[PDB]
């Protein structure tokens, strides 16, 4: 995602952590955020040159096709296996285990970033259009990409158009949908049998979105708007809202 669907998924995710994680997070921090996870939760975006290696590690390549498997689809470019956002976050959330060798500053920012990342349906999807980045279409009256429009456009739009500007005002109704509308699915989606993280079950939700509601529909060359915009808004909601309630779920199994 981009700036807002990150921020977003940590503004979340922080003021669902309990005690211990609250603590190791404050911790965890450098002064210069205040406090606050959500003002770091783009730095692993801005260390993809400066720690090349850490590029694959935002998404998943996948075939053409609806599915999803670790020892299929988890590897990079060189084959390299583990190096795709679901090896990522079993990396770092095995790295934080550790905590009271590795800078554990940035295995929480890393697992911040990539839990975002590993739930934006167009980061588990094909390898032969490199996730949507290829397909050029125009959102209303501007040229974009489909990935962008996943990451990026969806979002700005709602906050702009349905929101008035607000981005506080996405935040605090994605919040109380988890409370009054979603609250069985959300104790589903914080189930999580093995000892850390379950990105594969998020991959393979993610992979299926791409399918039947991002790549759905879409040509090179289309404008998409209103009827597009609105029909995949409730995804868009449902993907961040997971991502919040499932980085805190997370961390709280970490530092517990
Ligand atoms: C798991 O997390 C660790 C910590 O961020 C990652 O370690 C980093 O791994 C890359 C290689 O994938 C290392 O870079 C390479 O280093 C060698 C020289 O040491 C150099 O020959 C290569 O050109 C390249 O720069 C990097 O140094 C290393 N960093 C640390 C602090 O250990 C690891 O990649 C992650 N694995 C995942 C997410 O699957
Ligand atoms: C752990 O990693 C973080 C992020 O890479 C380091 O913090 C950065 O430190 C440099 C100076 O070395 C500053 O210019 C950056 O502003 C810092 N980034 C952030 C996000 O705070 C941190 O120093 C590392 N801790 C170590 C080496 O023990
Ligand atoms: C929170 O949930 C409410 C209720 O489901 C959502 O509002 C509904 O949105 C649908 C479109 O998905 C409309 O067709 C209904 O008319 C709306 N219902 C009501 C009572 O207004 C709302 O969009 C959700 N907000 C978020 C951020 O998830
Ligand atoms: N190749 C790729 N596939 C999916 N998402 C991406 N984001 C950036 N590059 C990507
Ligand atoms: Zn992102
Ligand atoms: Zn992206
Ligand atoms: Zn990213």
């Amino acid at each position: 995602w981009g700036k807002e669907g990150h921020e977003i998924i940590c503004k979340i995710a922080q003021t669902r952590l309990d005690e211990t994680a609250a603590k190791a997070v404050k911790e965890l921090l450098p002064e210069s955020a205040e406090g606050d996870l959500s003002s770091l939760c783009l730095w692993a975006d801005r260390v993809k040159f400066r720690y090349h290696w850490s590029s694959p590690l935002h998404y998943i390549n996948t075939p053409d096709a609806c599915s999803y498997q670790y020892n299929r689809d988890c590897k990079d470019e060189s084959g390299e296996k583990g190096r795709c956002v679901a090896g990522a976050i079993y990396n770092y959330t095995t790295q934080l285990l550790s905590y009271k060798q590795y800078n554990l500053t940035e295995a929480l920012l890393f697992v911040s970033h990539f839990m975002g990342d590993i739930h934006q349906p167009l980061h588990v999807s094909y390898a032969s259009d490199k996730g949507g980045n290829t397909i050029e279409v125009h959102w209303y009256t501007r040229k974009a990409n489909l990935h962008h429009i996943w990451d990026s456009n969806i979002i700005e739009t709602a906050e702009a158009d349905l929101y008035n500007s607000a981005l506080e005002g996405m935040v605090d109704a994605l919040k109380k949908n988890i409370t009054t509308e979603w609250a069985d699915q959300v104790k589903r989606w914080e189930t999580c049998t093995k000892k850390t993280a379950c990105p594969d079950i998020y991959a393979s939700e993610g992979i299926q979105a791409a399918c039947d509601w991002a790549y759905k529909g879409v040509t090179e060359g289309d404008t998409l708007e209103d009827e597009y915009f609105y029909s995949r808004l409730p995804i868009v909601y449902q993907r961040l809202a997971q991502g919040g309630v499932r980085l805190a779920a997370t961390l709280n199994r970490i530092f517990g």
